[PDB]
């Protein structure tokens, strides 16, 4: 009840990566119709407006693991979040595309130091036990938070111009910076050198195959750009995995992912992210199209998710002292899985809120927020201080990978299903009312692929062999 | 609220060979070791108590329903009941192994010709509605109390000889006879020719496939017997759909099925019913084995099962008017799916009874019974009453055919576990404590097993276009 103060400064802060990360994304999705109305922008700028950030996000995120280990983890923090508030600030005043994308990379670049260091520093700053547990459930119910406020802050600020939406993350990011830095303490002067080879080579590859995936749409799957980029990052993942197999201090430890259970959780730490952010994107389309919502009311009907999944979160946090792992991200994922097939089955245009959408949210919120404090308290366990670095950067670069993945299989089965029961391609506006129910029943069946994706998280998760002894039992 | 007496004599008529025969089914499964110790049976005659019971069931199953067409449903009810009430007689005054197998084969034939017959009435006797629905829900419970009741009476009677177990079997089987004389009405009689071809042709298949199904086990599966079976069954088969591609009456409707529709409730009929028929196999081992409860104990513990059937079995009862057959097996499926969840992971040696185990029965009760009444009621639908028979004879056919196969694999899942956890084979009065817990782990395993299977199902059953209008709304 009421804990220390240091406590609790000390995981907001760890947790205010996140939140600033998940609302300044939400934010842009919000706003970028406008930053294209208002700048004149093409569909090549609207599509830069976010690969951009997505690039340098998840180019160099797995250097900040090391590089919270080669320089320190507060002071990497620290760096982070400070380039992540002055990007937002750059942003926020640009005039032309090549300033928004500038920012954009440069806010990516903070994001990715700061990041995977906080992930790190909920294992590092707290031992294992309660601390831990408490730690975990404050960054997954922040990350939460940090959506749900920048779909609303993204709505409320609509009207004015969309460059007010970015001066949002400058105060956030100062107190969350000042919460880091007099919260957290230094840890002892070991500083121990970074392989520059591997650290480059896996950022060279993660950025080209981010800037695949992402070119892929828009400039044809075919094109000869495309695969370029495909190319040179499967070459340099290559390389790096060669560098990583003689490396005299490994960027990535390939020899910890022997264990069953580590390779396990991690597949489905991957997988359920991908479900969790297919949910998330498609939850937010149906919303904003079919039932006609602004952008500020889905903010405010989801925030019944963020309620619900900060309850589960601290269930989950209080039983993962009794109650294995696998146990309780079997019991999240069934709560997940019986709203997700409430709203598969009882969903349609045009029907109430409090019973029809806040109750399958709310359902399902617990769920995740039961299933999520495991999963990532497996990830984080039976590691060294100056060796978790990488397992966080891992763990969380899986979970932020998993997403676009899965989304993409949703959103092509999605249109399929549109495009076969008669519904035309493109804005919502144009088609009418016999082309909208069509996108309704489509999005329904969306949600049980992705009940189905969601089955499979949870046969993966069975072979967690993880015991309660190791992951919440301190000494 | 309290109908009409007519109308509950002839539902209670028309459940009273599904009662009987799961009830004489548990019955001998229970008093077989005594009938063993008394009449000093080997192996052999041990198996043979039950398989002369299953071959006559299976055999003739398939010609019940052309039999109450050619000659009258009622006429043919009531002949079925009396040959299993003088089959029953008869078995409770044998003195050798002949006379027993004897009698087993004789009930084997009264129930195959009586219970297609039944749930063929079920449908001719009540037009579409609210009258079809509460014969489905009697239907389907009073198979459920038959069951337990059987397993009450020879948990009850085990104590005294075995020679009483067998004439509990009369008294009832006169009141249904009885019930079904009185309260049922014989139609016009619009009788109508029977191809003895078919007929033959498809007894001999499945007495065949039958018999070699359970002589595996006790002679060997590569012996000859056994092969030779199985081929002669084929055979059988081949020249049996040979036959009805160019049958003046069609002994069983190849034509019919076409539709996906039926298709898919057939599979998911099959595929449920061997999740049954697993799930109560399974539970009731446990329960004796693992727990020590006496066999009167099992069934006094699994009258909420009971109980919980009926509450489902009711409501599904209500809904399937409102609600698809697809969204109510999906239902009934999450709920048993989550008990089964919950009985798969914590359960063991020693658990109460209370808390542990009434509760997992009473959710996977209510779960089925929410889940059998929109399938028993797809199955009848859309047929003429000169073809529902044949429709109901192959649902039944199916439903009990599902049961064994499902089972074989579970138990063989069982014991692999069990040896590869460190324990022996054999009774379980043998092994010790540390071969007792392996035991209980691997039946917790098969419950997980039985678990994907329900899932299978599930996905299955989404695919079942029926619509509540062509289900339960009359004209
Ligand atoms: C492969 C895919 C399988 C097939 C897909 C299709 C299925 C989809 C579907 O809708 O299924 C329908 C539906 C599926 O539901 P279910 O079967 O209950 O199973 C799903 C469960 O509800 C619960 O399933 P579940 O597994 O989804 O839920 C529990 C859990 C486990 O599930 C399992 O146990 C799965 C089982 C094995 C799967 C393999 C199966 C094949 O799964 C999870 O989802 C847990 C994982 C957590 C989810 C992710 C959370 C996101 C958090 C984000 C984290 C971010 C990272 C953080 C770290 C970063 C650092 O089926 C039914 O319910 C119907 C069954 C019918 C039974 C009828 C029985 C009646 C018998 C009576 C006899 C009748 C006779 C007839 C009369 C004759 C005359
Ligand atoms: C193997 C899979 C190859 C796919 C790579 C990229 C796929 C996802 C790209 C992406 O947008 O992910 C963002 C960052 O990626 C990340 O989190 C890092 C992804 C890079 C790691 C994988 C590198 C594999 C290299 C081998 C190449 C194989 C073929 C290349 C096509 C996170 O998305 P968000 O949620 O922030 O926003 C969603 C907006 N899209
Ligand atoms: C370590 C990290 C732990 C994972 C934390 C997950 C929290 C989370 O992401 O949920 C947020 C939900 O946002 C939202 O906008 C709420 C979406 C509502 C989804 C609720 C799902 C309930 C089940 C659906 C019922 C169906 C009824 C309606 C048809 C978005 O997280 P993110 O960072 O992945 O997303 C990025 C935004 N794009
Ligand atoms: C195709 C599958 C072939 C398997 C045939 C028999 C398998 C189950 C046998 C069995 O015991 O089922 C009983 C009656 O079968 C029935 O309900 C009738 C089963 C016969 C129909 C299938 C005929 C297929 C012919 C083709 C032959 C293929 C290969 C033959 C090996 C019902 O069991 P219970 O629940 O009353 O008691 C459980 C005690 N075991
Ligand atoms: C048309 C017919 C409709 C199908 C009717 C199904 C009703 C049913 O079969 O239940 C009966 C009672 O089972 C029983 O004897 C009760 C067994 C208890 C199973 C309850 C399932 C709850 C989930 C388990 C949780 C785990 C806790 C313990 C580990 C046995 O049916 P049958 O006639 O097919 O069987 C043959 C007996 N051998």
């Amino acid at each position: 009840w009421l804990p220390s103060r240091s406590f609790i400064a000390a995981v907001i802060a760890i947790g205010g990566m996140q939140l600033l990360a998940t609302m300044d994304s939400t934010v842009a999705i919000v706003a970028l119709p406008k930053i294209q109305n208002e700048l004149s922008l093409s569909d090549a700028g609207r599509s830069w407006v976010i690969t951009a950030y997505v690039l340098t996000f998840g180019g160099l995120m797995l250097l900040g693991g090391r590089l919270g280990d080669t320089i320190g983890r507060k002071r990497t923090f620290i760096v982070g979040v400070a380039l992540f508030t002055i990007s937002s600030v750059l942003c926020a005043v640009a005039w032309d595309e090549a300033t928004l994308v500038i920012a954009r990379l440069s806010q990516g670049v903070g994001s990715a130091i700061a990041s995977p260091t906080g992930l790190a520093l909920v294992a590092t700053t707290f031992p294992k036990g309660p601390a831990r547990n408490a730690a975990t459930a404050v960054f997954a119910a922040m990350t939460a938070i940090g959506s749900v406020m920048g779909l609303v802050v993204g709505g409320a600020l609509t009207e004015v111009s969309w460059r007010w939406a970015f001066l949002v993350n400058v105060p956030i990011g100062l107190v969350m910076i000042y919460l880091a830095r007099t919260a957290l303490r230094e840890t002892n002067k070991e500083r121990m050198k970074l392989d520059a080879t591997g650290a480059i080579l896996a950022t060279l590859a993660c950025t080209a195959a981010v800037f695949a995936f992402s070119i892929g749409p828009e400039k044809g799957w075919m094109s000869g750009i495309t695969i370029g980029s495909g190319l040179v990052a499967l070459a340099a993942a290559v390389a790096f995995v060669i560098v990583e197999r003689t490396a005299e201090n490994p960027v990535v430890p390939f020899h910890l992912f022997r264990d069953r259970n580590r390779l396990v959780t991690f597949s489905a730490i991957l997988l359920a992210g991908g479900v969790m952010f297919s949910l998330t994107v498609c939850i937010g389309l149906y919303v904003q199209d079919i039932l006609g919502y602004s952008a500020l009311r889905a903010g405010v009907g989801f925030i019944p998710f963020v309620i619900a999944m900060g309850i589960g979160l601290g269930v989950s946090s209080q039983l993962v002292s009794r109650f294995s792992p696998r146990v309780l991200t079997i019991g999240g994922g069934y709560l997940l899985f019986g709203a997700m097939l409430y709203g598969s089955f009882f969903m349609h245009r045009g029907v109430p809120y409090f019973p029809n959408l806040v109750m399958p949210i709310v359902v399902g919120g617990i769920g995740i927020g039961m299933a999520v404090v495991p999963l990532t308290l497996s990830a984080i366990a039976g590691v060294g201080f100056d060796q978790i670095g990488p397992v966080s950067a891992i763990a969380l670069m899986l979970q932020s990978l998993g997403g676009p993945l899965v989304l993409a299989v949703i959103q092509a089965v999605i249109t399929s299903r549109t495009l076969y029961l008669g519904g035309t391609t493109g804005p919502v506006k144009f088609m009418n009312d016999v082309q909208l129910a069509a996108l309704d029943h489509a999005y329904t069946y969306g949600l049980l692929w992705v009940a189905g994706a969601a089955i499979i998280v949870g046969g993966m998760a069975l072979f967690i062999g993880y015991t309660p002894q190791q992951v919440a039992h301190a000494q």
